[PDB]
């Protein structure tokens, strides 16, 4: 596999680690794809569902977080029942990385200001 690599900026590397929900219901994402990968093996998972800052989501996610890996399982490329079925078992602890890219991260957020 190789047809090139256009968005491979510098990773920041962002490991979080979200236990079994302690109020809520953990998160929800949701991916799927199977294109050519960005730099070789990349897709950008995304998600949606903060928690009330416990160990489910404000653990390291925030509605929509840029992830790669979850679960120590690479989802570049994968489906959304392969970021699923990671988090099944690993629902009492899951460890989900977010790295940034020129497409996962959107510009606004690529801007660092303040919001007043």
């Amino acid at each position: 596999g190789a047809m090139g690599a256009p968005a491979r900026i510098e990773e920041e590397e962002l490991t979080l680690t979200i236990l079994r929900q302690t109020g809520g219901l953990g998160i929800s994402i949701a991916g799927g794809k199977g294109s050519t990968p960005y730099k070789g093996d990349d897709e950008g998972i995304f998600i949606s569902r903060v928690s009330e800052e416990g160990p489910a989501a404000r653990a390291g996610v925030r509605v929509g977080d840029k992830l790669l890996e979850v679960n120590g399982v690479a989802l570049q490329g994968a489906e959304h029942h392969e970021a699923v079925e990671a988090l099944r078992g690993a629902g009492t602890a899951v460890q989900m990385r977010v790295w940034r890219e020129r497409m996962v991260e959107p510009e606004n957020a690529v801007t660092i200001t303040p919001l007043r």
